[PDB]
């Protein structure tokens, strides 16, 4: 594992260095979106949380593909709110339902150090 | 019962020594985790304050799989601070939340005699 916890107040520093074999190290899912919300990273504990297979996600968009219950002002309206104004560190609830188990889970997104790029981290609430 | 309090100075010493059944009969829950978090040891204290079965935690890992709720800075982040140190031993309040009745405690983490292992004791507040 990667000693790094969830919210942690500058987990875009330490993520910052990480390969697609420390990202699956994490204790949280990890995703990486571009500005318009397109899959560039996606870790393995993402995927043991809603059970996508993180190969197949890769280049897929979020919002309008694999997850269109977030495509909401709750969850995407805050994302693109934070791309635009080239900040974006928000914490909240959510529940993602689609073609699945209701799950509940906690979000953070944060803007990343890489040029157009944004976390998505959750865990299970 | 074994004659070990809580918050006890020495307690690294005293539960060294210590089997399954002799875990068992603390007056106060005892996990012990290596430094990545996967749980060594449970003994039954915890189990009563938590629900779970001491068996069936052996070998998952405390902040991904068993308590996400402890994936924090509050938690995890002291505790890979402490792994990372080579030094822990913190005490704090906390609410254990997860697929239960949110449940108050007071925590004590401490860095184990054992190579790497690190204690979690609990005490319901
Ligand atoms: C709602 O449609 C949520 C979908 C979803 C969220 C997160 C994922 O890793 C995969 C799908
Ligand atoms: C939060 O998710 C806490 C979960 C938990 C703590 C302690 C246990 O013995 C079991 C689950």
């Amino acid at each position: 594992m990667e000693h790094v916890a969830f919210g942690s107040e500058d987990i875009e520093n330490t993520l910052a260095k990480m390969d697609d074999g420390q990202l699956d190290g994490l204790a949280f899912g990890a995703i990486q979106l571009d500005g318009d919300g397109n899959i560039l990273q996606y870790n393995a504990a993402e995927g043991d949380i809603t059970g996508r297979d993180p190969k197949q996600v890769i280049g897929k968009n979020f919002f309008k593909d694999v997850a269109p219950c977030t495509d909401s002002p709750e969850f995407y309206g805050k994302f693109k709110e934070g791309v635009a104004s080239g900040n974006l560190n928000t914490m909240f609830e959510y529940t993602f339902d689609y073609q699945m188990t209701p799950t509940k889970v906690k979000v953070h997104m944060k803007k990343a150090l890489s040029g157009d790029s944004y976390w998505v981290f959750v865990k299970r609430v």
